[PDB]
């Protein structure tokens, strides 16, 4: 069982305070750190933070530490559960919150706590984290998924006037995750080359998830950029478009602002339908196979009218909050075929298993994520690879909160041996290999 | 004894391939990574990349790897040596390679080995990493450094015009490692609104360190801003500065460039001379306390002259390129007096402690650093309170390569408890 568990502040890769959790038994020491969202929809738990102006301009997470030191620890180390029993230990803690959105504890120390227990439940079952998590999830056989990088960054997440959130190239058509990365990170430096030759080197600085942040405003040059690193690069049959709009970030009194980084003039928004015809047109000039949040997270009438009219995969990320409520709701309504799975929507390993396998019951796939804010954790490379969902967005191949991830992935398919098997085209449905 | 050894090609923070070791003992498994410069000293110990212009760009390092996986493990492994025995085991790579500047097996390929080796060390003697690198290097006292955070980015690579390459704040007042940080990282915040303001949110992206990279050209300006930012947080009094200026970078047929990353044009070149005039005029009218690389890696003149005409810090990096020999000539010829310390320049870990003492022993100070492209590891900061140097570049506080080192600096400083001493004021000589 448990033997002390120890909750302190770190900094994320925006230089802003997170939790991190430190949890011993018998076995040794387990640590996990909590990522934290910039574009983060309304629906998703709290994120408790502290509000001291005086400190962090008012952003650290001392509470939810001592929530965990004070509170938490002694309940899980009260219980006497091994700390294999997930689910169990999981459910003490959603019931001592008591909140429907964890808004007692936050989210976030909730949620610290439930990633160290489940990577010293994997030790104490003498299993790698992805396998354990593998037995959790109820599956078998494993799967490395299709990587989606962020190479041009805009939204919420960079200084340029670009504001669609994340444009990301697929290599679906490698030979292997290690050979995923080598597409990934091959296009994404012919890409610096494209644009300090179109723009110079200042468009050549990286946003939050390591993406550049060239200096422009329409989203269809950002789709002809990656397009034309992506060919020139030499892997034009190999490499697809996604893109994550993140559009509750430009939803303005019931239309859409493209550029809503300027100084407010409403005779610039656009309606849904113009937005949704929009994207038709990217789909049908550029590779794009997947598209997240093109509509608000509340618009569920854009959203159903727009998957039913295309063939691509059209995720939720607001508008599901890794949340089994929202998501029967969505699937219910066919507003998306996706599912983006963010441990820290929800707030616990356990839920976001369930809302994983929830999607994968109803036919969606599911694309497993960081956040924005990110840390040198690397738990969701083993969680994509146990979920066996065969896609993972974790950033650029630019910036080691990002890399930590992909190198882990990397690790898992040299330790999976003849046995690992990528995804590839089967990135939506990768359970028929 | 070691049980086994296996390289891999990862990735390293810029996206470019770097090499990973994973050494296995009977205490289990040890993992380190090895970094890699942008702006790199002639004199460093060889990285070797494979130069397959087909396979990212020509930046594999799937020779090194190889050299790791096919010669260096097997004769590791069949000497027998304990893990503890770092010199031996640096030692006998030394001599396998055979070559001053590591040439055959590239200096990544060793230093992978070393870090792990140290690590799995540590493992052995029951003791955290950075007491370990304590006893490796004879010391009793530990300290915490002042962390310097670079948070604008300017240089050869910078999508800017600024020359000098790094402006860094020291938040040397703090009251421990973990108060640094916040100092850092709200000097930090309100630097990007400083930026925003006026440069617009188009200057507020980041360079390779995680520090701004405004589109600035004049070198003062940085430094206005960053001063600005400080006081605007509210902490003129407990935060200065450094700089890396990386003159090597610029050195012009016997002159400087200022506006090296703009088309040739040698009308606008300066001397050392009129460089030196300008550092005077920085030191002067802001908090600088420290300047690394203020002259070429060649110019002996220009740093002996300036050193002895200054006091502030003087910081050698691609001068002495953390190699006993060059520290031995900057010594003699009083050219510096800090070490910037680079595993990655020299190539072991025992010939880096070995560079460490002999600064200390000659009353320099040491800086321990990160290079421009990093990885997940955290060595280095084991590596600065074990050799209790007082200071650590490795950063700003963005990007998780530069904050995994932060961190667990963090972490450190909470397992020592009470017994947690910060250098603080005493930064450069915290032996006293
Ligand atoms: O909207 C998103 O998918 C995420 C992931 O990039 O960004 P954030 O973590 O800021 O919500
Ligand atoms: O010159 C330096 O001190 C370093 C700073 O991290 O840069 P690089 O590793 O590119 O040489
Ligand atoms: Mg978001
Ligand atoms: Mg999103
Ligand atoms: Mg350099
Ligand atoms: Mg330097």
């Amino acid at each position: 069982s448990i033997q002390k568990i120890w909750a302190r502040e770190i900094l994320d890769s925006r230089g802003n305070p997170t939790v991190e959790v430190d949890l011993y038994t018998a076995k040794g020491l387990f640590r996990a750190a909590v990522p934290s969202g910039a574009s983060t929809g309304i629906y998703e738990a709290l994120e408790l933070r502290d509000g001291d102006k005086q400190r962090y301009l008012g952003k650290g997470v001392l509470k939810a530490v001592d929530h965990i030191n004070s509170t938490i620890a002694p309940a899980l180390i009260s219980s006497g559960l091994s700390v294999v029993e997930q689910e169990k230990l999981d459910n003490l803690m959603l019931e001592l919150d008591g909140t429907e959105n964890k808004s007692k504890f936050g989210a976030n120390a909730i949620l610290g706590v439930s990633l160290a227990v489940c990577k010293a439940g994997a030790a104490e079952r003498e299993l790698p984290l992805y396998r354990h998590i593998a037995q959790l999830a109820g599956n078998s056989d494993l799967i490395l998924p299709v990587p989606a990088f962020n190479v041009i960054n805009g939204g919420s997440h960079a200084g340029n006037k670009l504001a669609m959130q994340e444009f990301m190239i697929l290599p679906v058509g490698a030979e292997s995750f290690r050979d995923a990365m080598r597409l990934g990170a091959e296009v994404y430096h012919t890409l610096k080359g494209v644009i300090k030759d179109k723009y110079g080197k200042d468009a050549t600085n990286v946003g939050d998830e390591g993406g550049f942040a060239p200096n422009i405003l329409e989203n269809s040059e950002a789709l002809e950029l990656v397009k034309e690193a992506i060919d020139k690069a030499g892997y034009t049959e190999k490499i697809v478009i996604g893109m994550d709009v993140a559009a509750s970030e430009f939803y303005r009194d019931g239309k859409y602002d493209l550029d809503f980084k300027s100084p407010t003039d409403p005779s610039r928004y656009i309606t849904g339908d113009q937005l949704g015809a929009l994207y038709q047109d990217f789909v049908r000039d550029y590779p794009v196979v997947s598209i997240e949040d093109p509509f608000d997270q509340d618009d569920w009438a854009a959203w159903s009218k727009f998957t039913a009219n295309v063939g691509i995969q059209i995720v939720g990320d607001d508008l599901t909050v890794t949340n089994p409520k929202r998501i029967e709701r969505a699937v219910e309504e066919k507003a998306c075929n996706c599912l983006l799975l963010k441990v820290n929507q929800i707030g616990s390993v356990t839920e976001a298993i369930q809302a994983c396998k929830l999607a994968q019951e109803n036919g969606w796939g599911v694309m497993v994520s960081h956040r924005s804010g990110e840390t040198e954790d690397t738990f969701i490379a083993d969680l994509v690879v146990g979920l066996c969902t065969g896609q993972i967005k974790t950033g650029a191949p630019c910036r080691s909160e990002r890399l930590a991830k992909y190198n882990q992935l990397m690790r898992i398919e040299e330790e999976l041996g003849d046995e690992a098997r990528f995804a590839g085209h089967n990135f939506r449905n990768p359970s028929v290999l």
